[PDB]
């Protein structure tokens, strides 16, 4: 089983490669180095500083967290390698792609896990939010940030193929899950971690509201379409509502004292995204795309209950992560802390929506992980637009 290196090693073993580096391009400073090398090396110098400099600054007891980003960092610069690789040349014969893979003690036969992946890219992930103003990418990008040697372009292409590992990891976990669990959910002891920002779904005005106008839209698309129940539509919009309305059924069984209505108002809204990005799928559009579809009553309609238009990506992120965790707490079984009645993490082969003919809990999954990958990058790609447009505005 896979065992992380130390800290200290990774940061002798990286300047190690540093030295190494320089001398077989006969450089004396990263920054002679051409692209993208030189990028490459200055995206991992900047990582390993803001690293260092939080251990001083917080003075943590542990450095699982930081071993964790600095494994996510080195794995994406390998996978910018693969990326800018020449054909025919093999990533195992280049000296950055093996001297990064030694040095995480990554080889054929010690790969990492699964849940390893997945916790080097959502720390990478969460370690990159220090360059947007506190921590929120709603206010941009800091004035000066950790990653300042990089040019906007290259920040942006990191940070989106940063997203998209988190996405393809979290994806593979995914399609290895099986699903015969045998434990019954518990919806009454979901809690959220944080609570949601009420302003974000003060749009929403209340939770009856809500319900209200997934009802009347219900109502449109039948009589719209000459029918009397969901049922009679196609398998995949009846799908799609019953869903939603399995969704608010859950939560409106929970008590507020264990779940507030606006913690419910989230996880319907991110429900809402999820049926609206599988819709514009149909039609050959992005998940998150805000055109107007006019041949769909139940897309135009979630995207006027939700403002589509006009909410930005953050809020959808929040909204949609908020609909990920209370689905996973339903339908994911997953080892107790204070059980062992459970031994490894699967689907329930009973959960809230076995009764949904043809639903596809894993591609819901899958599509939940591609729209929080696209916001993040939507974040990235408005706050390197501002700025440039701010840096443009002087010359």
């Amino acid at each position: 089983t896979f065992v992380l290196k130390e800290f200290d090693a990774l940061k002798s073993h990286f300047n190690d490669t540093v030295k190494i580096i320089l001398q077989r391009e006969k450089k004396d400073k990263i920054e002679d180095l051409p692209n993208p090398r030189k990028e490459e090396l200055q995206f991992l110098t900047a990582v390993l500083n803001q690293l260092e400099a939080k251990i001083d600054e917080l003075k943590p007891r542990s450095l699982a967290s930081y071993v964790h980003v600095f494994y996510g960092a080195m794995l994406l610069v390998c996978k910018d390698v693969e990326n800018n690789l020449r054909v025919m040349e093999k990533k195992e014969n280049s000296l950055l792609f093996t001297r990064l893979m030694d040095g995480m003690g990554i080889s054929d036969e010690n790969i990492p896990t699964s849940e390893q992946n997945i916790m080097f890219y959502r720390g990478l992930n969460k370690f990159l939010n220090f360059i947007y103003e506190s921590n929120d990418s709603r206010k941009g990008l800091k004035k000066e940030h950790f990653l300042q040697v990089l040019s906007l372009k290259k920040i942006y292409s990191l940070a989106k193929l940063s997203y998209e590992q988190e996405e393809a990891a979290e994806n593979n976990a995914l399609a290895k899950l099986t699903a015969d669990g045998k434990t019954k959910a518990n919806a009454n002891s979901f809690h959220v971690e944080k609570p949601i920002d009420s302003s974000i779904v003060e749009q929403f005005k209340s939770w009856d509201e809500m319900k209200g106008a997934l009802h009347q839209l219900i109502l449109d698309e039948l009589s719209d379409k000459n029918v009397a129940k969901i049922s009679a539509l196609s398998q995949a919009r009846s799908a799609q509502l019953k869903f939603l309305q399995t969704m608010a059924e859950q939560l409106d069984k929970i008590p507020n004292q264990s779940l507030e209505p606006s913690e419910k108002m989230a996880i319907l809204a991110g429900a809402m995204y999820i049926v609206r990005g599988q819709i514009a799928q149909e039609y050959g559009k992005d998940p998150l795309s805000n055109d107007k579809i006019s041949a769909t009553v139940i897309h135009t309609g979630l995207s006027t209950i939700l403002h589509a238009n006009a909410d930005c990506c953050e809020d959808k992120e929040v909204l949609i992560a908020a609909a990920n965790k209370f689905i996973r707490h339903m339908v994911i079984e997953r080892p107790e802390q204070s059980n062992k009645k459970i031994t490894k993490e699967s689907v329930r082969e009973n959960n809230m929506f076995s009764d949904i003919a043809g639903f596809q809990l894993i591609s819901v999954l899958t599509l939940i992980q591609n729209m929080i990958k696209t916001c993040r990058t939507d974040a990235i790609e408005a706050c390197v637009t501002k700025r440039k447009e701010e840096l443009e505005a002087l010359k």
